C-alpha cells in the first residue's frame, strides 16, 4: 500500500515539523513540543497554549492540515496493520 | 482540476470561522487572533484552554459546535485529499 | 427519517441527563452542566474536570455511551438537513 | 443475537484502558480513577486537564494514543449500534 507509505512519511515530517517549530519558537522542550504537536493533531489537546501570535496562527494551519494527514494515517494504520494483526491473533491454532 | 466542492467548503469554512472571530472578540472581548484560535480548536474538537465567561458566550459556543463541526471536518477532509494526492502519485507514476 | 428523529430525541435526554449531574453531583450552574456535557461529548473537552469519584466514573461511562449518540445525531444531522440546505441554497434562482 | 465483533472490541478496549490504568497510576502517581479517566479521554480525544510529569509518560502517552485511538472508536461506533438499536427499532415495528 503506496498510500500508506506516504502518509507514514508524511505524519512523521509532519510531528518533526511542529517539534521543531514549538521548541524554537515557544520555548518548549523538544520532547513537549513533540507531544503537543501529537496531541494537537490527533485532537486529544493540551494544557499548552501557544503564547506567541506567530505560534497561534501556525497552530490554526498546523491543525487543518495536519489533522487530515494524521488521521488519513490512523485509518489507514488501523486497516492495514491493526486490524488484519487483531484477526490474525484471534485465529485457532 | 477545478474542485467545486473544495471551493464551497472552503468558502463556508472560512465564513464560519469569521462569524466566530467576530462573536469571540466582541462578546467575549477576546484579542481577534484569540478568538479566531479559539474558533479553530472548538469546531476542530481540539478544545481550548479558555471557556466562554458570559452565558451568551456558552450558548452561542453550543450552537457554534453543532452548525459548524461537520463542515469544518468535511473541510478537513476534502483539504487532505488535494494537500496528499501530489505526494500519492508522485510515489505512483513519478 | 425516524433514525434521525431518535437520535435527536436520544441526544436531548442525554444532554438534560449531563446537565441536571453536572448540576447536582458536581455542583455547576446549569448552564455550565450544560456546556461541560456538550464540549465533552462532542471531544472538544473543557478546563472543567469533575472533582468527585462519582462525577468521574459517570463522565467515563457518559463519554463512552454519549459520543456515539452525538455523532450519530451530528452525522444525521448533515447529511439530512445540513447537506440539503447547502444544496438547496447553492441553486440559482 | 451474539454480537462477537462487539464482544470482542469490548475486550480490546477494556484491556487497553487497564493497561492505561495500570501504566498512569504508577509511573506518573494518580489514583487508580485518576488514571483510568485520564486513559479514557485521552483515546477518546476528550483531553486531559492534567499532563504527564515524566518524559516516560509523555512518550508512552503519544504511543498509547496511535495504539487505542483506533481501538476505542471501532468500539464506540460498534456500542453505539447495539445501544441505539432498541429505540430505533421500537419506533419502526412497535
Ligand atoms: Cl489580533
Ligand atoms: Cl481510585
Ligand atoms: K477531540
Ligand atoms: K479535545
Ligand atoms: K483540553
Ligand atoms: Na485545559
Ligand atoms: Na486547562
Amino acid at each position: 500500500d503506496k498510500e500508506f507509505q506516504v502518509l507514514f512519511v508524511l505524519t512523521i515530517l509532519t510531528l518533526i515539523s511542529g517539534t521543531i517549530f514549538y521548541s524554537t519558537v515557544e520555548g518548549l522542550r523538544p520532547i513537549d513540543a513533540l507531544y503537543f504537536s501529537v496531541v494537537t493533531l490527533t485532537t486529544v489537546g493540551s494544557e499548552l497554549m501557544p503564547q506567541t501570535d506567530f505560534g497561534k496562527i501556525f497552530t490554526i494551519l498546523y491543525i487543518f492540515i495536519g489533522i487530515g494527514l494524521v488521521f488519513g494515517f490512523i485509518h489507514k494504520l488501523a486497516v492495514n496493520v491493526q486490524l488484519p494483526s487483531i484477526l490474525s491473533n484471534l485465529v485457532p491454532r
